[PDB]
């Protein structure tokens, strides 16, 4: 799924070892110095090895504090470190990097004139928040409004909204399935549904990514074989797959996929966090761009942090499945509701987006997402680099295979004015370390231009070109 | 099951071997010999070694043609060979025998004075029987009449009778079990029982014969291992027993077994062809002499064949399984209908049990046939034999354990004027051949205690006292 050239997954695994030996070594001579209240300890000896020996190394590469809203241009805050690398602590001094790290896809992280003036006036209306749930004083009119165009834009009868992104997934597919079900996950699948796969009593089998041929021959073996011990019947399955598959950049095959859990009267739960504003001529995600009837996915789970600039989830479905979880679902019965101007600001950017707002510049916004994602993955690929993802999706992850080149390709870009991510091995295979590169609608050419002249000139330092440039 | 004298199970695998080789070592010098119409050969070389190897050998111990009543006294027809043993024909001359080898306990086979006077009315009014089946023309009225008394005597709301004993369990296990059911049967079962499993598809376990721990542990894996490959669900399981185990003379144990089968949902199929006329106060069968509620078994079989004196059999069971065997069993609808005069004699034998034809000598039979088997059991232990069976059971097997003592105890008997029964290798397990000994209730005490000295006589030269005598 990944073409690795096979002399840099040599020069890898031998990087890797090198770091190994050298911690155990240096590990071995601090437990004989430890000799100079009666509890056990917080954490063991040996299950934090690799964060205090590899992550420590490159700790100035992750949370970076900034002092602006998450815009095109933002503010970075510069941290020393005053006892020799062990605890940054930050200055006043700051500066002004390209944001090529954040998610705001539309442009909606910022202060624009239709949205701003609203929340603001929902805010001295309604103060922050109300301090009961939704099914006590925390439904407010605002929340009745908002799930109502939540409706309107996904397109399914009936929708309910909640106030956390991961919650969103530990407190429903507890709900929906229990013991003696079956989830056939996709293998790169978000922390969150693993862990609210793992809350219920269900079992997990893992199918390969993004390729139907081997789903198949897996529900064939699961419903041929039962349970695993007691070879019972299966009460349900549940397939679970994501409509932009992130860190990879790969739209699914959500046509062959859904024909395949038809044909076994398996379910389908889809799951547009990174595709919900992003690709579609209209915004409406992966059900538009691919031309598939919604009404053959189940459940349909979502999030505004992305793309409307605003904290939020929402599940959408059968005007009976609403009802069901508005009556049995923890995070709705216990947890406080969303809080006012954080649900204001997503009326009004579905307003904007629909073109409800007098304006056109609902459009403008689709249109430039599009004409810049285009143009910056065709200019990387053209100068050698390895990027994944199609030609629709708004990330584009380049491959660094090396242990090494995480703080180097990053050090410099931030050293040049160009702020970017990159992810390392404890969270990743192995093999595989890479920078992800999100860019917005707020972007301008003449912002690509020149940031894709400093990426160019790194990479040739780092020589992570490995493809060949014409 | 069977206590064997250690010493007496090594000679008899060695006379069984001696006759193997000493067959083996024949039938290669026929291979060689047969060098002096394009057909296969109607049966292969070696598919019937112990029929012309050992049968041939004894063939003088079967078959023995009589011409008289089956009665406590009888004809036998002497036989020659006249081409050095090959074909035996009949002389002229004949014997006069004491029978212990028929099957008439309460001595119905034969002339008296309730019975065979209206039998011969019922036939020069009715010829013979109808050409044509039930359903059709041959339901005369003494078929409907027939129907009753049995269903009254029985015990259970409904019945149907047929014309042969072993088409009685061949043509109905189909209807009631089909493929994907399970049949736990006993071990030994009769012919007809297996072959009727077979006739359908379903599959065939056996337990322990008379142990009912043994039948738990099976249920029980059989219930928790489903189907042999595709671990579906059971879809019916049947247990088939016997009330008297002919040829070990054993009473089942019946309330332990009713037990288990209502705990596990299962299904019980009792089969009284021995056990129908002759155990009971009052002759109803094991279901009486044990005290068990006739409606905790579902479908039970029987035979006309032994205690009433004509051919016959009969199933009895819930109203509707009447009616659906009367609807869809092959047996009742393709073949002719039991005779009128093989009826007739059944009702009037059932009438005279009940005591209805006004004389008392329906309970005369009963406590005859009792106080004859205690008698002749009783002796038989005192002597040293080995009889096996209880104490309320008309059949007795008398252990021999030797191939050449079956000839032996038979040609001497039937020289001293006494018939009896043997059963060799290919019927029966190897080490354990018997002898049957039937006790009717038209035997006279003068006749047994003649027959037991006889016996006495013949055990001491063959040596088949096993045990100690006092």
């Amino acid at each position: 799924m990944i073409t690795i050239p096979y002399l840099t997954a040599v020069s890898t695994y031998f990087s890797y070892g090198l770091l190994f030996a050298f911690g155990q070594l240096r590990d071995f001579f601090r437990r004989f110095i430890d000799w100079w209240q009666g509890y056990a300890p917080i954490c063991l000896g040996h299950e934090d090895f690799y964060i205090r020996r590899l992550y420590h190394r490159i700790q100035d590469c992750f949370e970076r504090p900034i002092s602006s809203a998450p815009d095109a241009w933002f503010d970075v805050v510069e941290r020393y470190s005053n006892d020799n690398n062990k605890t940054l602590k930050r200055t006043t001094k700051t500066s002004r990097c390209l944001n090529l790290g954040s998610y705001n896809y539309l442009g909606f992280g910022s202060f624009d004139e239709y949205c701003t003036p609203r929340v603001i006036e929902s805010l001295k209306k309604f103060s922050a928040s109300t301090c009961s749930s939704r099914v006590d004083a925390g439904t407010t009119s605002v929340h009745a409004e908002l799930e109502e165009c939540v409706t309107r834009f996904v397109g399914k009868p009936a929708a309910v909204v909640f106030g956390m992104g991961y919650a969103t997934n530990s407190a429903i597919i507890p709900v929906l399935i229990g013991k003696g079900g079956l989830i056939i996950s996709d293998s790169l699948n978000h922390s969150s549904i693993v862990n609210g796969a793992r809350g219920s009593g269900a079992t997990i089998r893992v199918f390969q990514h993004n390729t139907p041929s081997h789903l198949e021959r897996v529900l064939r073996e699961q419903i041929a074989e039962g349970q695993p011990r007691t070879h019972r019947p299966w009460k349900k399955i549940i397939v679970v797959v994501e409509g932009i598959y992130s860190m990879e950049g790969e739209i699914c095959h959500l046509p062959e996929v859904v024909a395949i859990c038809k044909k076994y009267k398996a379910y389908v739960y889809l799951d547009e966090a990174h595709s919900i504003g992003a690709i579609g001529k209209t915004g409406k995600g992966i059900c538009e761009l691919l031309g598939v009837d919604t009404a053959d996915v189940d459940v349909m789970m979502g999030t505004f942090t992305k793309s409307f600039g605003s904290c939020g989830g929402y599940i959408a479905g059968s005007k009976e499945l609403i009802q069901y979880l508005k009556h049995q679902c923890p995070a709705h019965l216990y947890a406080t509701s969303i809080p006012t101007p954080s649900a204001q600001q997503i009326i009004s950017a579905i307003k904007v987006i629909l073109g409800e707002d007098g304006s056109n510049r609902g459009a403008q916004k689709l249109a430039r997402i599009r004409e810049n994602s285009n143009f910056f993955r065709a200019e990387l690929q053209k100068m050698g680099f390895e990027v994944l993802g199609d030609n629709d999706s708004p990330v584009m992850p380049i491959m660094l295979y090396n242990p090494a080149k995480i703080p180097a390709f990053s050090r410099e870009c931030l050293r040049q004015k160009v702020a970017v991510v990159v992810v390392g091995f404890p969270a990743t295979p192995l093999l595989l370390a890479r920078a992800r590169i999100c860019i917005s609608a707020s972007h301008s050419r003449e912002d690509l231009i020149r940031a894709l002249k400093v990426i160019s000139k790194v990479g040739d330092l780092s020589g992570i070109k490995y493809f060949p440039a014409e």
